[PDB]
């Protein structure tokens, strides 16, 4: 028997932005969404996880002990008993350079560690258990561009494009320093909007459009749609009191409308205080070098693959 296993996953960015979860425990998405897994050129932006045999159950985030994760570990106690010789395992996670979408990565890394222990497991089944840790875990488990179909009862994640399809594109992230609204605050309020039912329908409509664009690798059509979805999403949120796009972020966006005339770009805003800007590779350095970032820090990002594990120790 072994003593521990390591694994790694990459953070995610919504493309069809998810708002609302069926239940605070199982965290099933109330509607269909889509996303991409991202990192930087070196793959340095990531979440690393270690699951190991222990006398008692410990959960560690960035070296800090934590009093959701235990639920997943317990459900797969049989896997660990076989691999380690005990059901009692501890979890240790370390995040690096992640902007938004950290929880997705942490959850996916758990899944890839489990699949690494019992490879014949159905990853789509494991994904269901992982949503308790983060509702968008599928994005990071499968990588690339995914669509997660959902009616609020059952959710299923599908790979639509590999990261290689995005070889000609880059994402420049502008990180602002504004305090962010917890994701749970967003899920809680968006359902209160009168426009929510319509939003659930349009979200599904957009996902289908993304799948068609995928047929001919219309990468630009997909990011353009993501900008439109971003605008709808955050209009609904503002209407319920959740304002993600703050002053300097609005300013950056207005700047982007001008630059778009010069060379193509499209932006996405999730729940955090970041503006993600899609752009062609030949223009990435150019965008990355602009001066008036309105106090924001800049990161160069790429689309990457799904969670993976290492040989058991
Ligand atoms: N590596 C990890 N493993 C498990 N849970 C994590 C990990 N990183 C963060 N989390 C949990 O997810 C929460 C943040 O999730 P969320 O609000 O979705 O932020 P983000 O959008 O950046 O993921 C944190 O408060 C933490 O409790
Ligand atoms: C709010 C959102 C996910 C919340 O579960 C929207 C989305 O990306 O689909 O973004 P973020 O919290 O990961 O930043």
């Amino acid at each position: 028997t072994y003593r521990s296993i390591g694994s790694t996953a990459y953070p995610t960015i919504g493309v069809v932005l998810l708002g609302g979860i069926a239940n605070p425990v199982t965290r099933t998405p109330l509607h269909t969404s889509a996303g991409i897994a991202y990192s930087d050129s070196c793959g340095s932006i990531r979440s690393e996880t270690r699951i190991y045999a222990d006398e008692a159950t410990h959960i560690y985030f960035n070296g800090t002990e934590s009093t959701s994760v235990r639920r997943v570990l317990d459900r797969y106690s049989s896997v660990f008993e076989e691999a380690f010789g005990t059901k009692t395992v501890s979890y240790s996670s370390q995040n690096f350079g992640i902007l938004s979408g950290s929880s997705d990565a942490g959850a996916a890394s758990i899944g890839a560690a489990i699949l690494g222990l019992k490879p014949d497991l159905d990853p789509h089944d494991v994904e269901n258990d992982l949503r308790a840790v983060s509702e968008s875990a599928g994005r990071s488990l499968f990588g690339g561009l995914t669509i997660t179909w959902s009616d609020g009862f059952h959710a299923y994640t599908e790979k639509i494009l590999d990261p290689e399809a995005f070889s000609g594109y880059s994402i420049v992230a502008f990180a602002f320093d504004y305090q962010r609204n917890p994701s749970d605050v967003i899920h809680q309020n968006i359902v209160r909007s009168d426009l929510y039912p319509a939003r659930k329908k349009h979200a599904d409509e957009h996902a289908h459009m993304i799948k068609e664009y995928a047929k001919t690798n219309d990468i630009k059509g997909i990011f353009d749609l993501a900008q439109e979805d971003t605008e709808e999403y955050h209009s609904i949120l503002r209407g319920v009191g959740v304002n993600v796009i703050r002053e300097n972020m609005q300013k950056l966006i207005s700047y982007l409308k001008l630059i778009r005339k010069d060379y193509w770009n499209a932006y996405i805003v999730t729940g955090g205080s970041n503006v993600y800007v899609a752009v062609e590779s030949e223009n990435a350095d150019r965008l990355f070098s602009i001066e008036n970032t309105f106090g924001s820090k800049k990161k160069m990002l790429r689309i990457v693959g799904g969670a993976w594990h290492r040989r058991p120790e």
